């Protein structure tokens, strides 16, 4: 998918409003955002500082990719996820998030970019994975 | 993501001409649909049939997930694409389905959903891919 810059979203008129009454968090560096695991599930975004993520498995690491501010990401994807500074995210369940997107579909498009992103991540990965 | 069924645009006035224009294809059960070296650029819909969807290298073919009517995709993942069995597609260039898109964002979810799915078939593909 094409790059998207989520400023051309939130400085439009139908886009300004999208995060109004998203709850806030503020996330110690090395804590984990998310586990693989029942954290709940809810979408956030990154205000600012910055998230890894990342799978495990035989007790070993693989970054994916990593989350900077303006980047959405979700609760429930079973990766892992945990701030690599002090990260400030909003957040809200599936459901007020899904909402949101119908009333302003042009900010569909950085879902659309954030799952390009770690999608050419996986594939990369998997590549490395068996050129040895 | 959540889960889409594209006759839900089709059926509804917004979207029901989504595909005007795109032109059709017929590939024959084991025909390849995407090189990685074809370098010719766009998007299909599945209308029926079923594509499998694969990487390569060190002569070792991974298959990651499959396409079926109505699944959307493209010719740029560098992902290697063949017909497992007559597979009937619709097809236009990028720029011919943005602006579809632009006129009918509804549709963007089909494309979401697509690559939801992909990034979840590569995870396991990795999660795998190590416990080996
Ligand atoms: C329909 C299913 C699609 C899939 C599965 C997909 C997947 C991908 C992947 C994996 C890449 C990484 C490029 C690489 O491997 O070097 C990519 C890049 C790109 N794609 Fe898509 N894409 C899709 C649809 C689209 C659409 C609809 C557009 C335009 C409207 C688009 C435009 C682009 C652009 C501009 C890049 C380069 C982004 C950059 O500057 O890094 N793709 N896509
Ligand atoms: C923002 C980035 C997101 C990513 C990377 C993501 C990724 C995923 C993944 C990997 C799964 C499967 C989990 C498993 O392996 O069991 C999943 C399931 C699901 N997610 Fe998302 N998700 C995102 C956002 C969303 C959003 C905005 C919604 C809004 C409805 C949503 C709703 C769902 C639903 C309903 C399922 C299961 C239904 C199905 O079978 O497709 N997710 N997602």
């Amino acid at each position: 998918p094409p790059r998207f810059n989520i400023a051309n979203v939130l400085l439009s008129p139908d886009g300004e409003t999208f995060f109004r009454g998203f709850r806030s968090k503020i996330h110690a560096k090395g804590s984990l955002v998310c586990t693989g695991e029942g954290d709940e599930n809810g979408v956030f975004v990154v205000v600012d500082g910055r998230l890894r993520v990342y799978l495990v498995g035989e007790e070993r690491e693989i970054s994916l990719f990593y989350l900077t501010s303006g980047d959405m990401f979700c609760m429930h994807s079973g990766c892992l996820v945990e701030a690599t500074e002090r990260t400030e995210v909003r957040f809200a369940d599936i459901r007020t998030f899904e909402q949101k997107l119908q009333t302003c579909p042009s900010m569909a498009w950085g879902l659309i970019a954030i799952l390009g992103r770690a999608l050419t991540s996986c594939m990369r990965t998997i590549e490395d994975l068996m050129h040895h």
